[PDB]
């Protein structure tokens, strides 16, 4: 008991020259209260120091080691948006985790989430992932932002048969193959996709494949093309008599999975060489 308020004393002193007087309080009435709710939200902390408490908030911080919560085992949710979180293997043991909240953090590696297979809702929208490999162990998600990412390969997410609401806009999303078996969606964002092709030689008649495809892998055919480009399928073509550094396309093409109606839109950009 005593312990408890000598650490938080400590970690209170430690203050760079951040309101861990008000972390420190509210810590306190938690405590004595036995509250099953704590609310640490934006308190500008940068560091960290309770059976009871089921729900963590700590939007709002630059937390960059989560280890003070890796024995919490009693957390249902717990929301880290714009924090500065990297590792995720610290929450492996928080085995009754429902809701996760780990947004504005830039993150690149959510291979620890694989420890969550019982997550029912996760938000990683703004982050730095590319890789989503592991997200095909959770099959108990309903609710899955993965917005404004670098994400390009979603085959992981075919088999999650039960999410409800998916949000993938802001990507770096070609191909819908994937999606085709998620016939539970109800809420479904692709818009602003950004795909970039690898360079290819300059030709005065360039022929760049359409790699674009919808949820049954035809082909989506370009809405707009730069540099009096056209399109026959599959190939969009330009005649470039002058070299140029870059050529585009735009598409925008509506999509209807399980209950779920989206615009799936985007920009291809082709680099140019020599």
């Amino acid at each position: 008991k005593a312990e408890y308020y000598n650490a938080w004393s400590e970690w209170e002193r430690n203050a760079p020259g951040e309101q861990r007087g008000m972390a420190v309080s509210r810590l306190r009435d938690a405590l004595d209260r036995q509250s099953h709710e704590l609310e640490l939200n934006n308190l500008g902390l940068s560091s960290l120091p309770l059976p009871n408490v089921t729900k963590l908030f700590l939007n709002g911080n630059k937390l960059t080691d989560i280890k003070p919560l890796a024995n919490l085992k009693n957390l249902g949710w717990l929301f880290l948006d714009e924090n500065k979180v990297k590792d995720l293997s610290s929450l492996k043991d928080l085995k009754k985790l429902k809701s996760l909240s780990l947004e504005h953090n830039g993150i690149s590696d959510i291979n620890g989430l694989v420890h969550l297979p019982q997550l029912e809702s996760l938000y990683l929208g703004n982050n730095k992932i590319t890789d989503i490999t592991v997200l095909s162990r959770l099959t108990k998600l309903d609710t899955l932002s993965l917005e404004d990412n670098q994400i390009s390969d979603i085959v992981p997410l075919a088999g999650l048969t039960k999410l409800q609401n998916l949000y993938l806009s802001k990507n770096h999303i070609s191909d819908l193959r994937a999606l085709a078996g998620l016939k539970n969606l109800d809420v479904l964002e692709l818009f602003s996709q950004e795909i970039l092709n690898k360079p290819i030689n300059h030709q005065s008649n360039l022929v760049v494949p359409n790699t674009v495809k919808d949820t049954d892998g035809s082909l989506t055919t370009p809405a707009i093309i730069s540099d009096d480009g056209d399109y026959e399928k599959p190939n969009v073509k330009w005649h470039l008599p002058e070299f140029t550094n870059e050529v585009s396309f735009i598409f925008r093409q509506l999509v209807n999975i399980g209950g779920s109606w989206a615009i799936f839109s985007g920009r291809v950009t082709q680099p140019l060489k020599e």
